């Protein structure tokens, strides 16, 4: 039977997405800092990888406190970066190159150097009620020592309240002391969001990835007769009132009014997109909370809409080197369980907050990993340095600039808390500071490893992690991939299988030996695998080569050792 | 294309296994106990059900403080249950019958009235260490001021060591005060242990439960300074020093030692079982634990064999009325993704430690929880009463014999720790005391519903849970039952499906709604299910009988509804 036909899929729900971090990305003036025109430059290693879309970290005006999160002004670029002029340019030429380009939108807070903050401590007409503005709690035992609202704390470390003197009140800040959160529950800071987000579709962005979504809303004190309830005691011993983990975020995350809030820019977007035509205009949501919370992004039993889905950041928080298959079969399972009828999966192995997906794993599973990402349904994320499988870099405690790091930690502790060694310049080549930059001053240490693991070395080199994710973008043309059924299960603790399968068309087969070890599987366990199959992917240090014929039923995988089969159709 | 030939399994790989709770059974002497001679009077009942085999709560001699799981003698029966001629008649009646029958076999502890304590106490040679014997934690802050070995606490509340002036030691109790720790380091308990066994096998039973089995082994106090070392302390505020959860159990609970004295009781039983023929005996384990430390119980990666399986405990721990249909999906794949390969599965749904089905799920949930039990690959497994959907009976204060309510409740808490709801008598019929005694007298207080929940009534109405039961163990006999594959997916947050699929062979299809609102389903996404298809099993409230065509492919289901689909082979 010929193959059936397929209906076209928005762009959306099967796109191959990708994190730049734009500070690291491409420095094109030798400052050591990635910008703007570094990124234009590279627009083409979309095209060669198979990206569809990047979404990059935050390059709007900000003090550079938390590196981009701590935003001054919404509606222009940060001068390091480049200007307004150099982000159409971006935009221009990414678009005539086929890629959707989405920002991040940071809608939770404002730094402290922003006009709606200075305007707000000033309680200048409009902006008074912008920010979260508390007094003290009562001390009636023993005036003069100023007690906070509540015994909240910052994601940063210390006290979530930080003292006005201008305006003799507490603001609060979930994030850094210069990280102000916004009243949600104020009509004012809810049309601010929808003009910022306009403003920037109107330039033409794509959409928005949406920052710190489970901390937008705290308990009205008007529920608590007049005061910021304490968050519960966590009882743990190893943190004291001022260390992030004495408390329970139950007053201060994942409030059920957050969603309202979400389902409205959905409803802004919808109209929008409807309004404007040409591409989907999309919002994927930044949370870590539970399933449940997580899936409530999606929508609701009530049939609200939010976002086109929340990040599933599984393969971050709960498969590491100390995962076996079984693991691996169980997690890959939990959003597939949970996820809503007709919901679009998703899948990151990595971000500028985590530790790079060969050091959370290992430096031999890099392969396994990418098929995983390319395989399953929906759409694979991808963050910069995972298609040539870099490493986290080596950053000292003199060359550490983290705010997180540098509040919760010290010399001898910060290590424990610092983003910066998943942040350090991309490794484009072998030449000084990887071809991140013509200057040997970068913004963080290249990572020692850049003669090892970069691009240029990759497309030169007969296998490669960057050859291997070329050909997975490649492979989810195929309808297969792209409308295919998936089965997925652990033949033992060492080694799983993913089939997607789909009748008259080619199937695919990912084989996985996750341990330490080798392994031996019968591939007669394997549904919708006839033999013999044609080796489309290995792992760069298998025996066997792409167009190599799997044609016995016994098989012996190496540790880290995966394959794609293409097998006949069903 | 005519039906293909299966092999028949071994008995145990797909049994339906009963629990007996001997107590609450059946009372033949009208002293308000259930007997021996009780059991042997209904052991037709068994066959009626479609029960395969029998598992019997501890028959031997007991001062009864934890209702027979203290024992004072492993080699005789219990009198107020019977005598060891009754135990041969039971047996015998039971094989003749074709059941198989199961004891309880406590191997973690004896009575403190065991002649084995006794000796010991007295330091009687050959005794002396046959139980958990200790100093005092020497107190050189004022020495001789008199602290027990450690902090460890017992499951039942309090220390886990009590003071024996006789001895001046300490000895060992992870339950009751009269409940004596063995010493399974020492070879002559080990000996002891098959020599129980042994006798026990001589006799024909066809094998054991295993009582509390993570609790065998504690820490060596050779590996802590020659002391034992205290548990970590678990820092949740709501638990005193003498209360169950003050501690976690990493020196008390789950040591890797104990997984090797269950691999050397499984060599012993392989060794019996070869040399005696006839059908083969087995070990079911019992221990709550996590799922890496319950699937040891299977064997381990060097090759050793453990027990024929572990039981499954997740529809207790872990499923509730608060679960929707994707937890349902979730919980059910949990064993199914880390069993070892040719590892039988089991699904228990009840026992006498635990509330009863039917109050822990829903009263219109109780057809639906039978089906997935029966439904699912491998054993299924029933508690006494959840073949006619008892509930939990009430049980005042003043009526509550439990040692876990008597010991760690009072009069306003008791109703937190006690079992005894689920261990009130098993309702026969409407006379007196639901015929489980001829006396008003029973020993625990008959549900206050046993008029409208008895099986007399069940077995002459049109429609009843025991009907449905019947339906479903007899389907077990199908090829398709024994030796087809699964699929379980979530339609909706409310209705799941389970496909039983085998080529040649017909198809079976579950379709649950476990919530308490109406669904729809499109069933064109349930796999291997072609319309018409035809209802052999249906809840007792659903509008569908047996026999009933489905033929739309658009189904609502009612709150609790449950339907079994026979449709045509794949
Ligand atoms: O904006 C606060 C916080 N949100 C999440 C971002 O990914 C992280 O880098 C940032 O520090
Ligand atoms: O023997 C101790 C303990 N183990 C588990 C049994 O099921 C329970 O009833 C008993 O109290
Ligand atoms: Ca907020
Ligand atoms: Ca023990
Ligand atoms: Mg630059
Ligand atoms: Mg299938
Ligand atoms: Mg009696």
């Amino acid at each position: 039977p010929p193959p059936t036909e397929v209906i076209q899929l928005d762009w959306w729900k099967n796109c191959v997405l990708y994190q730049i971090y734009p500070r690291s990305f491409k420095d094109s003036d030798g400052d050591g800092i990635g910008d703007l025109k570094g990124i234009i430059s590279e627009l083409k290693h979309f095209v060669d990888a198979g990206v569809d879309a990047i979404w990059m970290s935050p390059i709007f005006e900000s003090p550079m406190v938390d590196f981009g999160y701590d935003i001054s002004n919404f509606y222009d670029i940060h001068y390091e970066y480049g200007t307004m002029e150099d982000f159409e340019e971006l935009l221009d030429k990414a678009h005539e190159l086929g890629l959707k380009v989405l920002l991040d939108f940071v809608p939770n807070h404002a730094s402290n150097e922003s006009e709606y903050f200075i305007k707000s401590e000033a309680r200048e007409p409009g902006y008074e009620n912008f920010f979260i503005w508390a007094d003290p709690l009562p001390n009636p035992e023993n005036p003069g020592v100023r007690l906070p609202p509540s015994n909240w704390v910052s994601q940063f470390g210390g006290s979530a309240w930080e003292w006005s003197e201008k305006r003799q009140q507490y603001y609060l800040h979930q994030f850094a002391i210069q990280q102000v959160d916004f009243d949600f529950r104020n009509p004012a800071v809810k049309q601010e969001m929808f003009n910022i987000m306009k403003f920037w579709l109107d330039k033409g962005a794509d959409g928005f990835r949406l920052d710190a979504l489970p901390y937008l809303i705290e308990a009205d004190p008007a529920d608590h007769e007049g005061r910021y309830p304490d968050d519960p005691l966590s009882g743990l011993t190893q943190f004291e009132s001022h260390q992030l983990g004495y408390t329970i975020p139950l007053y201060t995350k994942d409030l059920i009014e957050l969603y309202d809030v979400v389902y409205e820019w959905r409803e802004f977007l919808d109209e929008y997109n409807k309004n404007h035509g040409g591409d989907t205009r999309v919002v994927f949501s930044e949370g870590y909370a539970n399933v449940s919370m997580t899936m409530l992004y999606y929508g609701n039993e009530d049939g609200a809409i939010g976002a086109h889905f929340p990040f599933n950041f599984d393969f971050i928080t709960d498969l590491s080197s100390k995962s076996n298959a079984r693991d691996f079969v169980y997690i890959i399972l939990r959003w597939l369980t949970y996820m809503p009828y007709g919901g679009i999966p998703n899948w990151v192995f990595g971000n500028h907050d985590n530790n790079r997906m060969p050091t959370r794993f290992r430096h031999d599973m890099v392969d396994g990993l990418n098929i995983i990402n390319m395989l399953l349904p929906g759409v694979a994320v991808t963050y910069q340095g995972e298609e040539i499988g870099m490493r986290d870099g080596y950053v000292s405690w003199e060359d550490t600039v983290d705010i997180e790091a540098c509040n919760r930690g010290d010399p001898d502790t910060y290590h424990l808390y610092s983003r910066d060694p998943a942040r350090t310049p991309y490794h484009w080549d072998n030449s000084t500071s990887a071809g991140f930059s013509t200057s040997t001053n970068t913004w963080l240490p290249v990572a020692e490893d850049y003669q090892e693991i970069n691009l240029a070395k990759q497309k030169e080199t007969a296998r490669s992690h960057f050859k291997n994710y070329q050909a997975l973008t490649k492979l989810r043309k195929q309808a297969t991939l792209s409308h295919g059924e998936y089965d997925i299960r652990a033949l033992s603790d060492r080694t799983f299988y993913l089939v997607r399968s789909l009748p008259t068309h080619d199937t695919y087969v990912l084989l996985f030996n996750v341990s330490e070890r080798r392994d031996t599987v019968d591939l007669g366990r394997v549904p919708h695998l006839t033999l013999p199959a044609t080796v489309y992917v290995s792992s760069i240090h298998s025996a066997r080569l792409a167009g190599h014929e799997i044609t016995s039923s016994q098989l012996s995988l190496e540790a880290g050792e995966a394959l794609v089969l293409k097998a006949q159709p069903i």
